[PDB]
């Protein structure tokens, strides 16, 4: 079914909103998994603005890939959360 680079695309506000308060920790849990490299991770940790951070963060991981932008939402979901209106 759906890409997670689609599911990205697609949930990027709710995911930009959603985890704005906490972009450090899941900074921290992507650079611990290997998803994010060292300067990678310090760049977007040194970002003041918390929302580019989160938008940068998901613009980043989808220029990696599909298994990158897994990795982000199995991250994102643990302190976010995961009807049929596109129907």
């Amino acid at each position: 079914q759906e890409r997670p680079s689609e599911t990205i695309d697609r949930e990027r506000m709710r995911l930009v909103e959603t985890l704005q308060a906490d972009s450090g920790l899941l900074l921290d849990a992507l650079l611990a998994r290997g998803v994010l490299t060292g300067p990678e991770y310090e760049a977007l940790d040194a970002l003041p603005d918390a929302e580019r951070r989160v938008r940068r963060l998901l613009l980043l991981v989808q220029g990696k890939g599909e298994a990158a932008c897994q990795e982000l939402l199995r991250c994102a979901q643990r302190t976010a959360g995961a009807w049929d209106w596109q129907h």
